[PDB]
């Protein structure tokens, strides 16, 4: 099994306050499950080669997704911003597979990624444990 | 908009204790979002014709999904039990659409449904507010 | 240290639906802390001789407390029903100590307790692991 | 009645990550209740003249309390840092009343408060809606 534990940091009240509105798990590698403990979020997966997505909404209406997973035994991440209401995590998560338009991002196996949304919100995923089967990352909103 | 608010009742400790491991929203009708308040769960959707799925896991390892949505202005529900780990909610939710194998169940527009899993766990969805745009249901595990 | 992990089972929608409104920890035995994981609640305490209280409110307005702790190396519990709004858990938890009016209930060291409230709600605390430092109990509202 | 709704912003992973370990409500003004919705926390109180406390623990072991309430129709707040394990919120909340050692801090009726702890964690409470019965504040750990 692989697990990825996420801690969510929100830095700037001027950007609003984000909460989870959806959590998906892709079906490769015997799937996996999201759980919550002590304010953290863990994605537990059956092996290397799958992922899951958290979609967040802010109290100012902004919609963004955070994807984390393991690709060929190395962690990966992505953040997609500027989402329309119909672009749910259920739409987004499969786009990383089957030659979909985000596959290249999974293939990068990034240990960190940073994006600013068109409305001006910074998002970062930064893995703090970057190797092994019990991975850890901070997800930072600003 | 349509909303469906769920209250989860668990009746029989001998069946174990269930917690949410995944939540999806289908992309029709401008999608929608899951939220939590006072121990309840609300699916808020952009109109009639979409749905979302909660997947639960028990502390005894059982995996089941609860689907709720609105079809032609009437509520519907379904429960799928006996799931394998790879049969995530991301796999299940689309099976209600595009002529998938569960579409017929959505089309029934049920206000209640009951199933017992092969391992012996009863599940019921019972709508307590069955009309209008602010729907309410109890989800009962036993 | 001692821990008590609680699983809350709500059985009967006719009683309404309860959520937590307060959680206290008494200061003996170097105090302790509440945490949440996978839908469960754990009170971790620095030794034998302290306790904590969860107060619940139903969506019908009912207020009740559940107390759990360890007294002379044995678990104890209590459920107080029919509470007025001014009788917060901060009022109730100290009543088990300093010769207060509920000390005798702590001294019973009960592994199970059953009480039905003035409005008809049945409450049960039943320890499923009843000995040792890693205690477990089901809290059932029926 | 008065309510105070809190949004918790954790800014700086270098301080570790905090989660709630206790929530108390003082018994004046007919008491009150904590609730959670969309990642936020609301204390609802029966009138002016009471308060509640959230205690937080970081994954580095740091213990701090945040107190919010209404005193003579104006909001107040406090943050106490450097707490020992025996100094639970049940100990701290009453210290603002009955001529206790923190009463003067309640009497200040602060709309903002900033303090840095012995281990270097910055804490700010800043009310964003500072008048009326539906108060709002950001709690920032930095
Ligand atoms: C070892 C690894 O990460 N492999 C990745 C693939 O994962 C495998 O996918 C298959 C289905 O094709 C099956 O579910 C296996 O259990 C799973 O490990 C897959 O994610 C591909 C996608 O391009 O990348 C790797 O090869
Ligand atoms: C009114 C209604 O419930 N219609 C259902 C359909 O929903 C519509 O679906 C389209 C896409 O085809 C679009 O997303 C609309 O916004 C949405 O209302 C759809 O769910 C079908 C599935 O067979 O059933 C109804 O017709
Ligand atoms: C061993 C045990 O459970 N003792 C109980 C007492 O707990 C002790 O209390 C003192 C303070 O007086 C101190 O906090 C110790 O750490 C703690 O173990 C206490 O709960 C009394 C209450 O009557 O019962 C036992 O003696
Ligand atoms: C109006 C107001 O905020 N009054 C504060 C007091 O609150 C009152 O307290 C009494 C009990 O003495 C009772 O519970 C009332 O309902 C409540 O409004 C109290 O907090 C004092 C503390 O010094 O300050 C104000 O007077």
């Amino acid at each position: 099994t692989y697990s990825i534990t996420l801690r969510v940091f929100q830095r700037n009240p001027g950007r609003g306050f984000f909460s989870i509105v959806e959590k998906t798990v892709f079906h490769y590698a015997n799937g996996g499950t999201w759980s919550e403990a002590k304010g953290t979020h863990t994605l537990t997966m059956g092996g290397s080669g799958t992922s899951g997505v958290l979609r967040f909404m802010s109290d100012k209406g902004e919609l963004i997704t955070v994807a984390v997973g393991v690709h060929n035994y190395k962690r990966w991440c992505d953040v997609v911003t500027g989402l329309k209401p119909e672009e749910t995590a259920l739409v987004i998560n499969p786009q990383y597979y089957n030659n979909g338009p985000r596959a290249y991002t999974r293939e990068k196996q990034l240990a960190e990624y940073n994006v600013t949304s068109v409305v001006g919100t910074r998002f970062e995923v930064k893995y703090t444990v970057v190797e092994g089967n019990n991975l850890e990352a901070n997800v930072i909103f600003s």
